[PDB]
């Protein structure tokens, strides 16, 4: 009927949500409401496709972003006075256990 | 067709979890023609995505966790710093909000 389209449709659903989000999702073109559905779907694709991307990047991002920050606290320990350096030392070693967490946050997911 | 109706519903169920509604109701899940088949794989679909977005809020929590206590104790430390340091105390309570504030924003999908 309009049988086969609908199951071609179903089969790539079920292989990207599996974890095929590159899969070519079929009859985005079609004129009918296959078609329709079908565009759907690949929104559907993209939205997976942009979280997994982002949950891949995602500790590469906080990195970055929590560096300046960090750098900053540093950088103000730099500077406090020498009535102050046990807390100036203190704070440096906070941030350089802030740093080791986040290098090694990711080995414990693998 | 008798199944235009179901199918352009399913269409619209799916454009609302790929917008974010990802709680949405997937119907005809119970039918066993074409179009359960479909219904069965869009909530497929529904079920990565929500995967998904729950191991990165996971992950986020994760990190917020492990961060929290040398934040604190950068924390403690400026509220001992001497007051010809005040700038520098407050310079460093700054940077803490901007890690709490970046953390957050991850979370809520800002960055």
């Amino acid at each position: 009927t309009i049988t086969r389209p609908i199951i071609e449709l179903s089969n790539t659903f079920d292989k990207i949500a599996e974890g095929n989000l590159e899969a070519e999702v079929p009859h985005q073109n079609r004129a009918d409401e296959i078609g329709i559905l079908a565009k759907s779907i690949e929104r559907l694709r993209r939205s997976l496709k942009q979280l997994a991307d982002d949950r891949t990047l995602l500790m590469a991002g906080v990195s970055h972003d929590l560096r300046t920050p960090l750098t900053r606290i540093r950088l103000a320990t730099e500077m406090m006075s020498e009535q102050d350096g046990y807390l100036a030392e203190s704070i440096n070693k906070d941030i350089e256990e802030c740093n080791a967490i986040i290098e090694q946050f990711i080995d414990y997911l693998r």
